[PDB]
């Protein structure tokens, strides 16, 4: 079990797992609290499972979309931000730790899967999707792909059917509607014939994954290449110049992509409310605890309105922002569960051959409101 007069920040081995442990020394120097960081395995279901009692840690970091789990069913610890805690946070970004009104998390960090290309030959980035297939004609002339990212979830390839008119759920009423999916849409329905075309016009490859379509931009072999918040840590030794780009369009028409965000937890037990808070508020979310974690992990694009200028100072962090401002943040609901895997054969459905783009979506409909 946990003690008093500390702090437990649980990480995932993988983000500002260091940077965070700078912080702490800190904060123990200006009044004495212990803070101690650990980075555990399978902790998704150990997490609450010890959470109940609060024998486990205090504090914990996940999705706004998982941040939604643990509260549901009565796990986790409520909150009390002031005008300076709401009004420097963004509106949407309150949207993501809210389950019925109820606020009971506060977003920090903001990430999504932006647009990393190598400016080594190809110097003009693709704005929009219907340029890159004509490089995929070219690029491959020389002996290399145009752009490659992960065929195995359909959320990779959201932004190229959502963009076209396909959603998940339907925000109304201040929910969002859960018999109400946006699937077989006239334009998701156009959407994917898109990707789905490629493949059999031998465009892409069938083995291709987010690992593949790592190492294939670091050996050096394709221009452009998407990947999460943990692609910048693999860039070191190698020096490789990123640029971070907002997904292009498709028919004159903005991107749908899904939206990441990190926000912090508390639990009800009896962690450190004060501490946790009083860290939180001046020792994570300002320039001295989040110049101190990005000086070793930059997460990227943030909450903040404050920071959101000085990490503003480069578009590659710009374009991060963009990402989430036109992209849409996933509701805090069990339904999406249900939507994580009809949508899953939905997409595999139709590339394997097995159903069609309007039966895919049809029979995902009916799986995800049944």
């Amino acid at each position: 079990k946990t003690e008093e007069g500390k702090l437990v920040i649980w990480i995932n081995g993988d983000k500002g797992y260091n940077g965070l442990a700078e912080v702490g020394k800190k904060f123990e120097k200006d009044t004495g609290i212990k803070v101690t960081v650990e980075h555990p395995d399978k902790l998704e279901e150990k997490f609450p499972q010890v959470a109940a009692t609060g024998d486990g840690p205090d504090i914990i970091f996940w999705a706004h979309d998982r941040f939604g789990g643990y509260a549901q069913s009565g796990l986790l610890a409520e909150i009390t931000p002031d005008k300076a805690f709401q009004d420097k946070l963004y509106p949407f970004t309150w949207d993501a730790v809210r389950y019925n009104g109820k606020l009971i998390a506060y977003p920090i960090a903001v990430e999504a899967l932006s647009l990393i290309y190598n400016k080594d030959l190809l110097p003009n980035p693709p704005k929009t999707w219907e340029e890159i297939p004509a490089l995929d004609k070219e690029l491959k002339a020389k002996g290399k792909s145009a752009l490659m990212f992960n065929l195995q979830e359909p959320y990779f390839t959201w932004p190229l059917i959502a963009a076209d008119g396909g959603y998940a759920f339907k925000y109304e009423n201040g929910k969002y509607d859960i018999k109400d999916v946006g699937v077989d849409n006239a334009g998701a329905k156009a959407g994917l014939t898109f990707l789905v075309d490629l493949i059999k016009n031998k465009h892409m490859n069938a083995d291709t994954d987010y690992s593949i379509a790592e190492a294939a931009f670091n050996k050096g072999e394709t221009a452009m290449t998407i990947n999460g918040p943990w692609a910048w840590s693999n860039i070191d030794t190698s020096k490789v110049n990123y640029g971070v780009t907002v997904l292009p369009t498709f028919k004159g028409q903005p991107s749908k992509p899904f939206v990441g965000v990190l926000s912090a937890g508390i639990n009800a037990a009896s962690p450190n409310k004060e501490l946790a808070k009083e860290f939180l508020e001046n020792y994570l979310l300002t320039d001295e605890g989040l110049e101190a974690v990005n000086k070793d992990k930059p997460l990227g694009a943030v909450a903040l309105k404050s920071y959101e200028e000085e990490l503003a100072k480069d578009p590659r962090i710009a374009a991060t922002m963009e990402n989430a401002q036109k992209g849409e943040i996933m509701p805090n609901i069990p339904q999406m569960s249900a939507f994580w895997y009809a949508v899953r054969t939905a997409v595999i459905n139709a590339a394997s051959g097995r159903q069609t783009v309007d039966e895919a979506l049809k029979d995902a409909q009916t799986r995800i409101t049944k």
